[PDB]
């Protein structure tokens, strides 16, 4: 029942571009970097890793997922500076891009 | 006694249009778009299914609720990447008119 | 040992005004406003109630604590959209006033 | 495997240095004032400590760890409004700073 906010979300948004929307790139290796981790560190399934990667940048909420090791635990500390921005400028540019598409 | 804050809060303040305050009408879409969702798919009551969708853009915090199965885990990520920039200009916007209201 | 921070912080960089940290006023009938009706409605203490409402504009976090009646869960989706850009702008001239104090 | 964060990140873009982060060092001092804080009143690991400190700032999302002293909650809420500020002005000159990067 979501058919709607993937393609007319966050597929519909990024086909529109200027050029500091490299950072919707940027996000896309900070997260795939910190979702390799999560599965590997941290055991977790890739959904449940992808999950909590985005829930350190965004005000989502982690779930039950939290890291239990001090590598996991660093490294949240040490990738969530770095991306808490390259979010904060994709749901800005993304959010932008919905009131003009009305 | 909740009546001060409704009224004197998000229906007050509310009332304070741009042509950009159009983002409030876009929110309330995708924040009802995402209670259906939740409703239908995470079986959670209308109550807890909204709690849940203002949560992922605003640090609320979400309940003891977190999405439970796949596809609320896939959706809660396209959504919460959207709305995340739609709750917070309309967020600046109605503290903006708070200041200018005495 | 927070005699250090209280007085090197949230009553130090406050003694610093212009015209839009009146949104400190706000903030604090907001949030006073918050606790009270907390403690009223969700039984919880003055500072757990006190902690909640800070709880939900900024990062922070909560964390046992959450609304269990819908009557509170509304009084925090409505009081959480007018509180957060008030939080941002208390938040950023405050952290601002950090820096032009070294 | 976070060498690649750790290196290729936290360090790397945190040295690009204008005069406006001196909030950098202002982080430091207060992240570090609020774990010493926490080690010490909420008994717990340093790195628990750092992780409950950061989480504050940043949408990580604190683990199960929360203040659980009245104290460690009076504190929290002094801090966040003063911390909060600083992670956002350094979590946005490390983002432009990916950016820049490519
Ligand atoms: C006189 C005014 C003329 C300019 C009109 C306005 C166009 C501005 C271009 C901005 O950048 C564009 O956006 C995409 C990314 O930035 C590129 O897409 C694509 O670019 C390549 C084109 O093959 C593909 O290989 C890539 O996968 C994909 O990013 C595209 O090419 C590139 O130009
Ligand atoms: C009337 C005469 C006035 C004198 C001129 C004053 C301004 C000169 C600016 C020179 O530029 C500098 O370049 C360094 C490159 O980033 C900066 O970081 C430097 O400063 C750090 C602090 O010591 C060093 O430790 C680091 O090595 C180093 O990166 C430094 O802050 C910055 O000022
Ligand atoms: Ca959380
Ligand atoms: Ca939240
Ligand atoms: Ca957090």
């Amino acid at each position: 029942t979501l058919m709607f906010k993937r393609f007319f979300g966050a597929v519909r948004t990024s086909w529109r571009d200027p050029s500091t929307r490299g950072a919707v790139l940027s996000l896309a290796i900070i997260v795939t970097a910190a979702t390799i981790f999560y599965t590997l560190a941290e055991k977790w399934s890739v959904i449940d890793s992808l999950f909590y990667a985005v829930s350190v940048g965004l005000p989502m909420g982690n779930g039950p997922l939290s890291p239990t090791l001090t590598l996991s635990k660093i490294f949240t500390l040490v990738y969530a500076i770095l991306v808490v921005g390259l979010f904060v400028t994709v749901g800005g540019s993304l959010a932008s891009a919905i009131v003009q598409n009305n």
